[PDB]
């Protein structure tokens, strides 16, 4: 009788459960929800799949989702970034299978995540069939499917393995990222299993709530070009999770990851934040928190009035490349530090990625930089020396995102917040089921949760903090023109 | 009270054009329309007439708006907010014709706005007509238009004067406000001269640009409801005006307030900020700044949680009003502080108003509290003595907005983009003339203006700053999905 | 009232609503006028004060009145007195003042000579000299030093010295206007009374100084044995330096700068020159409101503490073309020179926050052949230079700023610092008896930490601090005693 | 003996990689190496150290070395050692080393005694001490003269003293488990030869005290007439205190409350028991992340500091049911009590930045009646009350948290506060013949001249790219100073 879960290791489960209970502590929302909602199970008989970081808060979050009725797959959204105590708890309590372990290789990553898209049919006669919901977080789980059915009708067309699967290279012809080519080398491995997979998936699958930045960016281009395949919700976006959880959430955990990855001392130093938008923002409240010199780099005129604004220099990197200690990428966007900028950096410069993926910093070419010289300093922080100019630079895992590989992420207060939206959001698509029509070829859209909602969340997390609400009166609340229980700003309000 | 202007003195002509010119070194948004459009001239014709604080800082709009052709009726829309050498420059040069003076009365008040509503078209036999545009603050200009069309429409009903013109009393039987009452002073006047005077403006009006956030609010209420009788550009909620005015210059200009008025040292007292919207936000960190420790009140959830992740304890007015020492209301509400708070109040505690009406503190109760002791401090600084405790509380100008009646309001900088919003607006409001056909369509709505102008707004503030802006690659744009030129952020985004 | 020179009468009852409004925070003056008044510990003492004359200082005077001092006041700026403070004085027959805003250099030596006069009790109508002094930055010492040096030179040679007559210093330079008008005072009174100087030593017993400046003059007249009278370094109390100096300055310079300059702080490039106790609390304040700090420094130490601030620490000419604003806080002379203020950006705003305005050159800048001024407002100069048609704009002539351009710090601190200035009269004061000048050089000395720990316990109810009191365990552990003190002499707080 | 006792030999590749990245920041002592290592001043002089053996602390012994050092090291707290750092000392014969992280009290002393013997071969194998002491906290110091105690009262009556055979105090209370494992390593002592102490008083020229704790035992025992050797107070110097107790701690404290607290920070109500030099730089370093700091003051002028930089300033007793999290520095004993923590709301963090672990009694927690205690993870553990069932969550056994639940302060700070101790140990060193102990003469406790206190600022200002400004003639005479300094008089505050 093996466990079908691949993880670290099954004992390190009560600490995993005993940190559980300890973060609760804040995480009133997700603790409301399981007394409110625990009886009804409202997610009764929903099969869900979730790729999303696995640590001690997404621990909560799946368990929350578990004592609402929800049968669980989960797997993380990055290879770095799984608390193997948190993953042994769920297993342990079996409230969901999982697929995680910290420091997998990009060939698990993809295997993990097709197991958590795979399910058996239970009384039907055991076959494949697929996940009813989904939680994403940066939208892999959301390509996988939509490559799937892409590589699936293009193979039906002549019959045989599609040329761009089995090949290395690209359109241009340079390398495919490994990311790729595990993902084709998985979506290649199912069409020989069985070709009708992934769109035998669409019939039961009935939308995804995204959790970030990044994925929401990836669903609005899926929707503008009419390709999105299943309904979604943008939580990221809900004033309740980007302005807590991006800003305040990174404020701490940046500095967690520094101070786990560099051995140096932040105050004084020439610390370059590239992008001042709502993780950017974080970074230098932090930054600045503990005496660090702030630098930031922009492309938006309105970002960089703001970062002036709260006495940060703003830069080109080309200027400052040489003098700058430490190099903290936060755009969202790809090669914002090149090969060439970390050839100009001074001795021991580190460089960190905050940002989903690590596209933002030339990772593969500075890997690749022939007669590189690497050496591991300790987990995840690796020194780099180039051998002409015999200079070093000192990358936090390997540009994957630093408050999760070097640090825990997030703490569970702003995890709750973001957290209760995935509930929340998770209820409105299964309760929506029926609206979501296989028949007519009608596009799926993505779509934010309410403000009356979003204010709920905010409101579930008063009390952490000891917060004394005042309430308005009927005379103010109609002079103000807003009920007394809100909401109490128009839809545009900025916070 | 004609065409020529009423001011206090026009020997301070020159100590406000020097003013001026230093004030422009910071308002290149300003200084770059006036050199762009100075030639081609977009508003010539146009009768402009303006309801807003007369500093230093709004000459210069007046200016702008005058080298772009257009004629100008001008006027404070507060009592103690003018700069009588700003309006002396105006009068001076004969940019304008201006109708203010610091430390108006309320009667008086009424009487600058309603001429500079009144122009004489010397082609059509110099009858009264009004203006085409209207820049306003407040939404006064806005109200005396509206309300004297109502005026004039319940004046035909019965062939006299409307009963609410002549009463001293509302519908509760309290007595009205001395702006009301004023205003109705106004009207019943204008009645008996011409029954006909508001309707026939609006044949000739094109439209309002609106800049505060409680002008906005009247804006939005009319609109609703189908009232609004001209095209109206909110001003306020431009991501350059909201984000820069309503914080970073109250975190200036707050304290500029609070040190001319108040004797007291700020740092180490407890300090109360009503209200954490993004006046609030300002005034809370600008008062940090300095060494206070800021106590927060807020209806809103959303905002209370922000307040408590910047370190500060979020309480309701009752709990802290007897300890505090110092209490600024920032809510654009009414009866925040009602009489029953201050007679709690510990003996010599400040009190003052940072939003646009005086409505936030019951002054009008204190003032004719049984037995009041009154004395001025100093001019527009008044100190309370309750007879019953013998304690005192001291006022800040009457409860009008502090940062503008004991100080001169923000600076440059951000005015300068406050402003090119305004100058902006009035050329969207007048290139669209052609549009507004009163044989078809009678009610308006409001509008924002694009995020192309939005970010047009900051890049023309970069150098002032000696900020670098970074350039997107054509992979960097087609990665993220946006222009190399810009926009770089959705719609819905929140900076 | 009939001596007093003073520039409006009518003003009074301003100033005595300021003065009981400032007295909410200012509780430290408060208890000593409750608990001396009484006893008057200071009656029959003669005090002569050179120090600002804002609302803050009129409580200093009427503290020191209530406990039986006769008062002769005068202010140590040109610019910082505020006449509305001067009048409640004068009103109430507190003390006798000759000081007003606005004042010309000469009229500063003819108040602060004024001050130092004093008719001989109910015996005659001779002329003697006060038994204490008050000063903030030396001037009132000064002056009596130089006219005691002028009289023995004059008595030696039996003629008016030559160094009083000339307008040239040592290398042909032109003398400061300060100088000029002293000398002129000292002339004008050797002619009058070869003696007076001298004559009050006899019954005068000493002085406390407030600020920095005043106290290097106090310690290189001690070191070269040249000291007439006992001293008391107030600048060093810990209750006045770690407050007045850094927190009281993070308020104050930015009401000057709000005051002077019309432009936003935010993201401007500040350079702030000393990063010592003044210019700690200039950053503070400045980063507060979004501005950008550059400090320059010739101490390592203190250019260390600046960037664990997250400050850019810089050398003047690598920064002045660029930045926006100039805050001279070293008390120093020579920091700005004409040569920088040629290299700035248009309409670069130039302030000094130093006790003397030698920080920036002004007169240099003054004199400069073709410079063209304009008064930009009430002590705000705009200076235009001919070659480049460049300007840049200077606060109140280079004079402190805090108290040039605004009313100075506000009452909680000043109330510590003048808490101090009382209780080192009174020490003064009560050891007059020691004080023998027939056999002795004088020294400067500091009040003990006992009365600078008790400063501190007089304003604690202001701020509603609850402090914690020590088990007799706990005082024993840490080795001190429950009431204090707790720290030792060499703790830098 | 003549051998090392480490974890793990086979971290030194670790350690030696870590020392080097180090070495980018800690300018002070890569500058003293360079310019003394072929003089060698230190030549022949043997050191005992006894300080928090991490990455910044492997340097400073490297440094020793590389002046002509022979050395013997231990840590001076169970929790603080880095078994990297230790390593790399064995594998390089730097130093003989006597270390580990988590370490029993027992073995904590055993090690002390270990570092402090010395194998005199020159005497065919005959034990005797340390020229020169290194301390942090006293402890090397208080073993050295309770020795010397220890043996004057054996010698007295004979025998065994009874004081240290015994589990009781004056006053019939439980002794201190560190004062029973000290005692029991004296008896031993004083059983292989009751002159061991005494004897090393010969060779024996001087002490450099790390930190405020330590040099307040040695003012005691100055003004006593106590003190047995020259002593050098190193916290005291201007380049140690306003920045290894501030700057160090800002962010020190917050690596240790991250590592150790799993919640937010933010908008938590943290109180900071002691506004010193340390709790000032622990409130900053909280505000910065967005907390709430609540200060505990007993002096009024710290109280007002306090004040002024926004911090309500509250007794203990009104703040201890509605506070999250206690971070205790003020050097003292019993500023959190067991009464107080069964006030405290459930999963109340408790935390020491001080140097002992008296400051929260833990004994009486780990004692109290029914108590259940569960290991959260590595150096946390948390508390439940039976009669309750309220729990608090207590950070590694109310040890200095920085330095036991992280890696103590970066090596900026450390290279500032080290270059301070080398000086000091040459200083020490320079004048051992000026220790004429056939006299029995007082010693004293002295501070290093504020010359060398600025030389430690210069040698560090590259490192943050710092451009001093130099002052010209007429300057440096307006000011009355001179152009290279000192710029300050004796008593400026900084
Ligand atoms: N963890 C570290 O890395 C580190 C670094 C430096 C110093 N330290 C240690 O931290 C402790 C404090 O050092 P410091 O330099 O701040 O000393 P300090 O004297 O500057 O600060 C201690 C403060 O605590 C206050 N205090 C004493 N008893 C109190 C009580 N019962 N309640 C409230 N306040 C009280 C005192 O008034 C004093 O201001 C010392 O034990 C020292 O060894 C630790
Ligand atoms: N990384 C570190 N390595 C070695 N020593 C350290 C470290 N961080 C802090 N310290 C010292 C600990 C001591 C309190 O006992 C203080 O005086 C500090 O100097």
């Amino acid at each position: 009788y093996k466990m079908e879960s691949r993880i670290k290791d099954i004992s390190l489960a009560e600490f995993g459960l005993q940190d559980m209970e300890i973060a609760k502590t804040d995480m009133m929302g997700l603790v409301e929800l399981q007394r409110k909602y625990r009886d009804s199970k409202p997610l009764k008989g929903a099969r869900i799949t979730g790729s999303l970081h696995l640590t001690i808060e997404t621990s909560v979050l799946v368990e929350t989702l578990y004592e609402l009725g929800a049968e669980i797959r989960w797997c993380s959204c990055n290879i770095y970034s799984t608390q193997d105590h948190a993953a042994a708890a769920l297993v342990k309590k079996n409230i969901a299978t999982v697929f995680a372990w910290k420091n997998e290789t990009i060939e698990d990553y993809w295997v993990c995540l097709n197991d958590a898209m795979t399910w058996r049919n239970p009384n039907d006669k055991d076959k494949i069939c697929g996940p009813n919901l989904i939680v994403d977080d940066g939208g892999d789980a959301t390509l996988i499917l939509h490559e799937g059915v892409k590589a699936e009708i293009e193979y039906e067309k002549y019959n045989k393995i599609p040329e761009y699967l089995e090949t290395e290279l690209d359109e241009n012809g340079k390398q495919l990222s490994m990311d790729l080519k595990c993902m084709y080398k998985v979506l290649k491995m199912e069409l020989l299993k069985n070709p009708f997979r992934w769109r035998g998936m669409l019939k039961d699958l009935y939308g995804v709530s995204e959790e970030t930045t990044t994925g929401v960016l990836r669903l609005k281009i899926m929707e503008s070009e009419g390709k999105l395949l299943l309904p979604a919700i943008n939580v990221n976006d809900s004033v309740t999770k980007s302005k807590f959880d991006n800003t305040y959430g990174c404020r701490q955990s940046l500095l967690h990851g520094l101070f786990n990855g560099c051995i140096q001392m932040l105050a004084g130093k020439k610390i370059v934040v590239l992008g001042y938008g709502e993780v950017g923002k974080g970074c230098a409240q932090g930054l600045s928190g503990v005496g660090a010199r702030v630098i930031v780099t922009e492309i938006d005129p309105i970002c960089a009035l703001q970062a002036s604004m709260e006495g940060y220099q703003v830069s080109v990197l080309e200027d400052v490349v040489s003098e700058a200690d430490i190099f903290i990428t936060a755009t969202g966007n790809k090669d914002v530090i090149t090969v060439e900028h970390m050839r100009k950096m001074k001795e021991n410069a580190y460089i960190a990625n905050i940002g989903h993926f690590d596209d933002e910093i030339d990772v593969y070419g500075l890997e690749n930089y022939p007669g590189i010289k690497v050496i591991e300093v300790k987990q995840n922080v690796h020194k780099f020396t180039f051998p002409d100019t015999q200079k070093s630079v000192i990358l936090l895992c390997k540009g994957r995102l630093v408050n999760l590989g070097c640090a825990t992420g997030h703490p569970p207060l702003v995890m709750s917040m973001s957290f209760t939206n995935q509930v929340l959001a998770q209820m409105d698509l299964w309760k929506s089921r029926e609206l979501v029509d296989r028949s007519k070829n009608t596009r799926f859209f993505v779509k934010k949760l309410s403000k009356e909602l979003d204010e709920y969340v905010a409101r579930l997390h008063l009390d952490v903090l000891g917060i004394k609400l005042t309430k308005l009166t009927e005379t103010q609340a109609k002079y103000i023109n807003v009920s007394i229980n809100g909401p109490y700003k128009s839809e545009d309000y900025r916070y």
